[PDB]
C-alpha cells in the first residue's frame, strides 16, 4: 500500500577520474527489442520522465552521465546501453563506458577479457583488464584546425588546436599557466577567459560546433602530459580530452599508430592510449579506471512534485 | 575478499522543497555513548573522512546536508542526529529535520505524532502529521534591523530588513521584480546584485555576521506570500520562513499562534506559527519531505577519491 505509493529504479554509480556515471540496472519501462537506437527512440518519446528522474536534481546532477542497461540484440554482446544526460540522449561516451564495464564486473556479469557493448551509434569494443581498468575503443576523432590564434581577455594572445573527440575541444600548451592540482582556481579562470575569447571571435568547430571544452597541457616528469580540462558551464558532463589530443598528435606526426601515449589529469587520474588510422581521422583506444561510488534504489513517490526531477 | 575491499555506508536521501538531506543510517564508526555534542566532537576529530565521503563529490554535492542517525541518550527521544555539510558540522537544521522525521517514518521507526530529536545544540520537537508532513520547532529567530536603505548596483535603492532565522537574511518587498517560477534568472541576478551591495556598504547582521541569504517577497493570490531565496554561492540554504516570521512579529502584523502560509517560486508551501520568547520568537514550520533514494555508499580501498574529491 505505502510500498506501492512509489516507483523504484535500481542503479549503480561509479566515477572515472571523478566524473560520475549512473548505470540503471532495472526499473525503466520496456522499450521493445529493437536496436539500442530504436529503444532510445521509444524512451525519448514515451518515457522521457525516467531520464529526468535519474539525472536531474534532487536525485542526480547536471554533470551526471546515465546509462540504461539493456539486453543486447546479439547474444555475443555483454550488454546494450543507452547513454543520456541532463539535456537529452547521447551516442557514445568514453569515460561512461569505462564505468559501465567496471560496473558489469561488479554485478558479476563479466570477467576480465574483451567485451562488446551495443549502443545507439554502434557496437563498442572494450577490454576489462585484470586490475579492473578498462580499455575502450572510442569514436572517430580528428583535428579541425591547427594553431588557431586569439587574444584571451586579461591574459593575452595564445594559439590552440580545434579538435573533435566526442566533444569539441580547444587544446593549448603555451598558456603560461601552472598545470597542477593545487592551482585549479587560476586554471579555471584562465580557461573560462579562453572560452569567452572563442565566443567573441566566433571561433567554432566544423559546422558551427560550439567549442565547450578547453584543455590545458603541460610537461610532466612521469607522463607524456599533465592536463586540466574545463567542462561546459560554470553545467554539463565533462570529457578527459585524451582522444582529441591524440588526433592532434597524429596529425602532427608526433605519435605513430599503435604507439602508447600516457596522460595524467591535475587530480591524478591516469590514461593510457593508442590509435589506429581511419578514414577522416583516428580511432583511439583509451585505458582508464573507474571506481564504485554507490548502489541505490531511486524512489519516485506519487505525490512528490519533483518525482520526475526538478526542471 | 572482493566484498572486503570496500566500506559500505547505508543512507536514505530525501528532499524538502528540492533541498536534499542525507540520513546516514549505518556504517560510520562508533562515536561513544555520550551526548550528541560529545559524539560530534569525536566524529569531527577522529573520523571526519566519513563526513567528506558522504557530502562531497562524487557521492554528494555542495548543497547536500547530512545527518548521522544516533541512539539518543534520553529514552523519551525518538532519535539523535548530528547534522553536517561540506564545510563542517552544524547545530540544528529545520528543513533537514523535516527530512529526518519523514525518513524515520519510512524506516518504520515512528508513526504520526509528536517526537523529540536530540541534536548537539539541544532537543528538537517535531510533529509528524498523518499526511507525513512535519511541523518542526525551530531555533530562536529575531529581526536585527528594520528598513535598511541600500543602493543596488544596476537597479536602484531599496529598503530591507536584516533578520536571523537559523541564518542571516536580507528581506525585501519593494524590489520591483516579478517573483515567479518562470523568472528565476532575473531574480537571481537581482538578488546577487543586492548581496554585492550589502558587501560594498559593509552591511552585516549582529556581530558583523555575513548576510548570505537574500529573500524577495511578493503578494500571492493563494498564500500570504510568495518568496524567492538566493542561497549562498555553493552551499545549502533555508527558505527564509523563520526570518520573515520574526519581522512580521516585530511589526505587529502577525500575532503569536496565528497561522502564516508561504509558497516558494518552485511551488513548495510552508505553514507556520510562532510563540514569543526571550529576545525573539520560536517559530514552528510545517513542510513536506519526499524520498529520493535508499543507498549503500561504496568506499573502495584503491579509489583515490574514496573519502571525497577535496
Ligand atoms: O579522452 C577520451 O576521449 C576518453 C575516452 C575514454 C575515456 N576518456
Ligand atoms: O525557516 C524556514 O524556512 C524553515 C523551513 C523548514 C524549517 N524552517
Amino acid at each position: 500500500l505505502y510500498f506501492q505509493s512509489m516507483k523504484r529504479i535500481q542503479i549503480i554509480d561509479s566515477h572515472t577520474g571523478g566524473e560520475p556515471t549512473r548505470l540503471v540496472v532495472s526499473g525503466f519501462p520496456s522499450l521493445g527489442s529493437g536496436t539500442m537506437a530504436e529503444r532510445r527512440d521509444v524512451l525519448a518519446r514515451e518515457y522521457d520522465r525516467y531520464r529526468t528522474a535519474c539525472i536531474l536534481e534532487p536525485r542526480g546532477s547536471d554533470v551526471l552521465v546515465g546509462a540504461l542497461l539493456c539486453e543486447p540484440v546479439s547474444p555475443d554482446a555483454a550488454a546494450g546501453v543507452i547513454f543520456f544526460n541532463n539535456s537529452g540522449y547521447l551516442g557514445m561516451c568514453g569515460h561512461g563506458t569505462i564505468g559501465v564495464v567496471r560496473t558489469l564486473h561488479h554485478m558479476g556479469r563479466i570477467g576480465p577479457g574483451v567485451h562488446r557493448i551495443e549502443t545507439p551509434v554502434g557496437t563498442v569494443e572494450a577490454t576489462l583488464h585484470d586490475d579492473l581498468s578498462v580499455s575502450v575503443r572510442n569514436v572517430l576523432a580528428y583535428r579541425h584546425a591547427k594553431d588557431v590564434a586569439l587574444d584571451v581577455p586579461g591574459y593575452g594572445p595564445v594559439r590552440g588546436d580545434i579538435a573533435w573527440g566526442g566533444n569539441w575541444f580547444f587544446l593549448i600548451s603555451d598558456h603560461g599557466q601552472r598545470v597542477a592540482g593545487d592551482n585549479v582556481a587560476a586554471l579555471t579562470a584562465y580557461a573560462s577567459a579562453v572560452r569567452e575569447g572563442l565566443e567573441r571571435a566566433g571561433i567554432t568547430g566544423a559546422n558551427g560546433g560550439e567549442i565547450d571544452h578547453i584543455e590545458l597541457f603541460a610537461d610532466d616528469p612521469e607522463h607524456d602530459s599533465r592536463s586540466f580540462v574545463l567542462c561546459p558551464g560554470l553545467r554539463s558532463p565533462c570529457g578527459t580530452g585524451t582522444s582529441a589530443k591524440l588526433a592532434c598528435l597524429a596529425a602532427d606526426g608526433k605519435l605513430a599508430p599503435g604507439a602508447v601515449w600516457r596522460q595524467a589529469s591535475v587530480i591524478g587520474s591516469v590514461f593510457h592510449a593508442s590509435y589506429v588510422q581511419a578514414e577522416g581521422g583516428i580511432v583511439p583506444t583509451i585505458r582508464g579506471s573507474a571506481h564504485l561510488s554507490a548502489e541505490a534504489t531511486l524512489l519516485i513517490e506519487d505525490d512528490d512534485p519533483f518525482r520526475w526531477g526538478i526542471v
